[PDB]
Order: structure tokens, then sequence, then C-alpha cells
């Protein structure tokens, strides 16, 4: 109850003003009030003939949020920042398409790492899709294929409580940021995903680099849960030009696309 307090409703004018106009990429930028997927919407959009590229979808709040894998995402009104983009991959190699996501949750980890006193450990980036803050997931992403679209969705737990959401969650303010400024984080985000994907799409070296220096799956034991629910557990060594997981299991490489990672001891 107390926490309402904290989630004054984002600035959609003040957002626009900042993210469209010379020097920026963005084309388009909406708040709704409630959605039930702002990914679904994206992809409905393009579905019915929308250019999409560079299109941003920002929901106050989401009732019916998309995890991977068929999974959920849970929200309630103005505790998160939760937000979908279109971008064009068609110009892109298909194999290297998984690189994007990988990009995503590195913006999404720049955007706000500075705004915490003093890092706790244990936060970066797990693969293939969270954020990690003190072990906890501060934020989640979903790319979803539509070409000649990506449609790539962010949930940012900005005052968002555990207890609200998911037990293995975390937010901003349980890192101890006492009054974080969604308009500003959101802006934040939006420019550091630019730069990300312009990298991206020029095959920039340093996207790579970058993301390797905030993993924390690299150089982790792990166990990978499958698709499908097998189990294999290992030590991550690498991500290939692909954004596939490379493990060392006991001197054997095995590479995966997808999967759950879990940090072991
Ligand atoms: N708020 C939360 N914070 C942390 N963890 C959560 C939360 N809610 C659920 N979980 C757990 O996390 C698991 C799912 N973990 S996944 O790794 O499978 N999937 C994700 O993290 C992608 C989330 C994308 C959400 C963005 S939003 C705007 C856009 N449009 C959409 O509809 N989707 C995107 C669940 O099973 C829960 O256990």
């Amino acid at each position: 109850t107390d926490r309402d307090r904290l989630r004054p409703p984002l600035d959609e004018r003040s957002l626009r003003d900042q993210l469209i106009g010379a020097g920026s990429g963005w084309r388009q930028l909406d708040v709704v009030a409630q959605t039930g997927s702002t990914n679904a919407d994206l992809l409905a959009r393009a579905a019915s003939g929308a250019d999409i590229d560079g299109v941003v979808l920002i929901a106050e709040h989401q009732t019916a949020g998309r995890g991977r894998h068929g999974r959920g995402w849970a929200a309630t009104a103005r505790a998160q920042i939760i937000l979908s983009v279109g971008v064009r991959v068609v110009d892109v190699p298909v194999q290297a398409w998984g690189w994007l996501s990988l990009a995503a949750g590195l913006a999404v980890l720049d955007s706000v790492a500075p705004l915490i006193a003093v890092p706790p450990a244990e936060t970066g980036l797990k693969w293939p899709n969270d954020v990690l803050a003190r072990g906890g997931k501060l934020a989640g992403i979903l790319a979803e294929v539509a070409q000649p679209f990506v449609v790539l969705g962010v949930g940012l737990n900005v005052t968002q409580a555990p207890e609200e959401v998911d037990p293995d969650a975390t937010s901003l303010l349980d890192l101890g940021v006492a009054a974080p400024d969604r308009n500003r984080i959101a802006s934040r985000l939006l420019r550091e995903l630019e730069a990300r994907i312009i990298q991206w799409r020029n095959a920039n070296p340093q996207l790579a680099a970058d993301y390797r220096a905030r993993s924390l799956t690299i150089g982790s034991r792990v166990r990978v849960e499958l698709p499908g629910g097998q189990d294999v557990v290992g030590i991550a060594r690498d991500i290939d030009d692909q954004g596939r997981l490379c493990l060392d299991v006991g001197g054997r490489t095995v590479v995966v696309s997808a999967g759950d990672v879990v940090h072991l001891r």
C-alpha cells in the first residue's frame, strides 16, 4: 500500500519529446493504461500490416504477460517498466538474431546499474534473458520472431515487490533505490537499447565484449534445464556467434540454443 505512493504514472508526452526526433531512431511511442501483453500487441499490429520497426509500446499495467516457453509474467500497475519495441531484422543473417535478445538484457542492465549505491554480489546477466541483482530477477526479456520483425519485450521491476509477482524476483526499490524515477529510467533504457540494436545490426564486436563483461553465467558451474525436461550439468564457458550457450561437460562441448540456467556453487 505504501509503495503506491512511490508509483506515479509515466509521462507519455515527456518520453515522446525525449525519444522521438532528430538523433533518435524511435518512430512511435505509446503508453497504455492496460493491456494483456505488449509483445502480443506489437505482433498483432505487424500481423495486420503495420511497420513496427522502431515502434515503442509501454504499458502501465499488464494482465496476461508472457514469459519464455509458454510461461507467464506477473505485474501490478505502475510497479514495472513494461515495454515492447519492434525491430526489423530481415537485413541481418538469421544465425545472428539470437544476439538481439542478449543485447536487450545488456541495455536494461546498463540503464539501471548506476542507480544502486553499491552493487551486491550476483548482479549482471544470466543467459539467455535475465537481469539479476543480488541473485534476484530484476528484469526478464522476451524476443518473438515475426519476419521481417522481432518484437523485443522487457519487464523491469522498479518498485514491484517479490510478494506481488514471484519469490525469486527483486526490484530497484528492494535493492535500496528509495525513489526510482520510471520516466528517467525508461528514457535511459530506450537510449541504451537503440545503441545496442545498432551495434547488433552492424555486428559490432563491442556488443559481445560488453555482454561478456556483465555475464554471471560464463565461468559458472550451471545446471541447464532443456526444453523437453532434460537437465545438463556443466561449466559455462562462452556464448557462440548465434547467441548460444557453450558448456564444458567433463571435457565435452555442449551447445544449448535455449534453456533455463541455474547457477550452482
Ligand atoms: N515480475 C516478475 N519479476 C520477476 N520474475 C517473474 C515476474 N513475473 C513472473 N516471474 C517469473 O519468471 C518466470 C518467467 N521467466 S522466463 O525467463 O521464462 N521469461 C521471461 O523472463 C520473459 C519475461 C518477459 C516479460 C515482458 S513484459 C513486456 C513484454 N510483454 C510480455 O507479455 N512479455 C514481455 C515466470 O514463470 C515466473 O516464475
